[PDB]
């Protein structure tokens, strides 16, 4: 009975309907999340949450007596929900924590996007070429931030007070970023700098022709 | 009569002087456009731009009269003229927008140019994957604008104040362009920045070859 | 007799170890050109230079008579040697122009490297792409540079106070160097540099991979 | 006997278990030398160190009696344990050189892990096109540090007070990454840096398509 209308968007009128309010109150809570942050707005942010949590609850259990927890369609929905009954219920990094979760709303465009549904089907299906470039770039990081620390230690007034404060810098020349709060002073830290750039752009640029023609292949099969 | 002459570049040696004068038209008022908003010319301006919106019209009404309009290149024309006529009949806002419309005198060059032609047909061609890369950079920037805040919360002198405030903050670094106005203090914040460019790094490599690859495409054919 | 001896370096040995130096003292010539500049050292420079001069109207010499001009190798021996004659014989401006053009004695390593000259063939077979690329850019530039003034004229303390004004920063963000000395202030400033960004992101990646295929063609093809 | 058990980790279980503890003692090694530089900590950093070096001499002795020289492997374990004794035994710059030297003990983790493998036959593979990058880069910030110098001698507040000092600014702006602390200020300087961004945009981008390549088929060749 209402299974067909909740899984089926394209077999009636009725159907296609209920997905444009489905997007509308998910880009609506959205909105409404980023806002209640602004100064100017230091109670109609609740009464409107409420409902949008109405609306979650529902639109999960009525999938739920309809049948199931395998996909990972089903776990986001769960988690969505969760956070406004805790604070309901009811240390400062515990509630920084539990309302940072909030911001996975955003993932349940997924059952109605498919190029996002792609995207993770690309991701899961690259998991050792992104482990590959997470390790390049750590070995590359350590490698670049104790020499440049090493060749600075002479002057009283370099940034890099140690190895580890080294790190940033090092993740700001590799990717190419360049925010320009810590440079080299010294020529050697310029030389070291120099090569750290291209080494850098060599390491990032090796892994990903990978994930690319995985990612063009699942679009071009699918589409 | 007049249709060949101004249709046909290549029928004729007095077809093929035309458009030089079309073409030097078109890159003098491009060039008076921009002088005037220097300091040093806080009336020889006018006397100018009369002329060449005299051309344009000319040049309008003789393939109007030999005859249409649902071509992209008849429309841009009668944009380019439209501006100089409101401001003869005579909200700041209306004024400043009125004359920034003005800057799509340098669309009429396509009607002689060929490449920029090739460019247009390839963004009509891949609307989809516009789009798509719209939407990934959109989904990438809300997730990473508001750990940034949340990480940094604890801090009074953090830049970031709110979770939209930290929204260019996201642009900048996905896109690699590191301006450095706004950069993460705290050690979360260096991580969350950390990710935050790789994660760029990749949504903006994914959907390129496809355009790529309609480019090519078309300047091959056409060429 | 002596034409063997300078345009056969695998002939013999005798003709092997002249290459030698005249790779020597290019380099020495190159080098000695920078450390002129130097603050602390504000006629040892000379009295090298004119050793260096001597050598290479020696090599130039001794091809010249034994037999021309219509191949490039010969031009830039000709321009490595005028800029010493001229200040021999005897407008600031003039000075720091033919003091500039001694930089060219770095293009006569093009006749004994070989990766060069497929660079320079390279270059000569794709001028209509690098034109292509040039227009893109300056359309792109001249489109993105009005927008931006345009939306931040009400600011007082702006730093785009003219059209012009705003091509630098323009340029700066289209190729993600991202300098950071001016940056958009208001809301709509931002917006524009985002899209910005992308718009030069896409213009740069789209006329690369043509000339990256003729690169390796020709260097698959020499090697 | 012991050289089954130490060059076959999948034979047996108690061959397995073994490297476990060689990557453990290796990550901690790791993990030990960036913490002496931070400033809070200004013994227990040492008598760990020393149980490190016993199990690296034990690992190296070890297969050094049941047999050798010829590969890079049991070179890297000869580098990783000659710093700790030099020490033992007993100018501060030859000091600072071989305690810089200690870092060398993240490539022992190659014989383990397999990608670090692979990238290391990728980058012996392929000197020819590294080389080849090196000197077009060469070529292009020598080209480039002195026009910028050249148009800008006549302004006294010019930070390129010399070509050499031009150098940083080149290698910064060619790899894109655009600290910010030298930027041209004349038009002149101005349009120098403009050519100088494509051109080093350029010359990185026409390299790299070969490594990628080689990387590719060793990876998958590999795997
Ligand atoms: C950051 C920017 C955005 C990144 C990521 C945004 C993408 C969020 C998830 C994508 C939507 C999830 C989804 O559609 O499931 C589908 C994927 O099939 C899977 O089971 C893979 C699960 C998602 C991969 C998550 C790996 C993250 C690794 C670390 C990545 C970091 C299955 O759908 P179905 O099989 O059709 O039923
Ligand atoms: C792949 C690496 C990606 C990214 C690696 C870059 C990590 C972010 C850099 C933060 C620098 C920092 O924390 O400075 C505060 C000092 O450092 C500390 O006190 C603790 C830092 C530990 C972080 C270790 C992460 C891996 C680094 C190894
Ligand atoms: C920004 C930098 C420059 C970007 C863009 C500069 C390019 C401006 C337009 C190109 C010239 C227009 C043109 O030649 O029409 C041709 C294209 O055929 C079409 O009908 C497509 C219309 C143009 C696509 C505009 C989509 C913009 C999407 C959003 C894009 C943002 C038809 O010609 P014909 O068929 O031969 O007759
Ligand atoms: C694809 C996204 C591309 C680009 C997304 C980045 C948008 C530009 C960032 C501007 C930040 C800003 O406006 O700060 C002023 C505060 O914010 C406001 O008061 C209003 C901002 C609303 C803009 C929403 C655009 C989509 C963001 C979601
Ligand atoms: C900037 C960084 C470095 C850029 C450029 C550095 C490269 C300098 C020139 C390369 C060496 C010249 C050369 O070897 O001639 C060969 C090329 O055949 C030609 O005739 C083409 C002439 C050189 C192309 C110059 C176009 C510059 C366009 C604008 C480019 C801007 C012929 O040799 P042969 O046929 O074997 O006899
Ligand atoms: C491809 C474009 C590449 C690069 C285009 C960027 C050009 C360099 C930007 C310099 C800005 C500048 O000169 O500011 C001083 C004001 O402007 C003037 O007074 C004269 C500037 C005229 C330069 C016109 C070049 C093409 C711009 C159109
Ligand atoms: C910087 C970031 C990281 C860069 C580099 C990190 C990589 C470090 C070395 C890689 C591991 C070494 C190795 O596994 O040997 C294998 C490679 O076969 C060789 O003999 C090549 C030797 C290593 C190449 C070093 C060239 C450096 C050039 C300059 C490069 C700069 C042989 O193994 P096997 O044949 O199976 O026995
Ligand atoms: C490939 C080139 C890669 C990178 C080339 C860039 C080299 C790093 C730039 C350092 C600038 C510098 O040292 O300023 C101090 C002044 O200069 C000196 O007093 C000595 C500098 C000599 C370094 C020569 C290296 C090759 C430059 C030619
Ligand atoms: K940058
Ligand atoms: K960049
Ligand atoms: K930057
Ligand atoms: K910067």
């Amino acid at each position: 009975k209402v299974w067909l209308l909740f899984e089926y968007p394209e077999s009636s009128q009725a159907a296609r309907v209920v997905a444009i309010i489905s997007v509308f109150v998910i880009l609506l809570s959205i909105v409404i999340f980023c806002l209640e942050t602004l100064p100017e707005f230091k109670d109609p942010f609740f009464l409107i949450e409420t409902l949008c949590i109405i609306w979650f609850t529902f639109e999960l259990t009525v999938r739920f007596l309809a049948c199931f927890c395998r996909d990972v369609m089903n776990v986001i929905d769960i988690i969505a929900i969760i956070p406004y009954f805790i604070t309901l219920a009811t240390s400062l990094a515990i509630l920084r924590v539990i309302r940072l979760v909030r911001v996975f709303r955003i993932f349940k465009l997924s059952r109605h996007s498919k190029g996002l549904q792609i995207l993770g089907r690309t991701l899961k299906a690259s998991m050792r070429e992104l482990g590959l470039l997470i390790f390049f770039l750590f070995i590359g990081v350590v490698l670049f931030s104790s020499a440049v620390y090493f060749a600075e230690a002479g002057s009283e007034n370099s940034f890099f007070k140690s190895i580890p404060d080294a790190f940033w810098w090092a993740v700001v020349t590799m990717t190419t970023v360049g925010y320009g709060d810590m440079t080299p002073v010294g020529v050697w830290g310029k030389i070291v700098g120099s090569l750290c750039a291209i080494a850098g752009v060599l390491t990032i640029a090796l892994p990903v022709p990978v994930i690319v023609s995985n990612f063009n292949y699942f679009y071009h099969r699918e589409t």
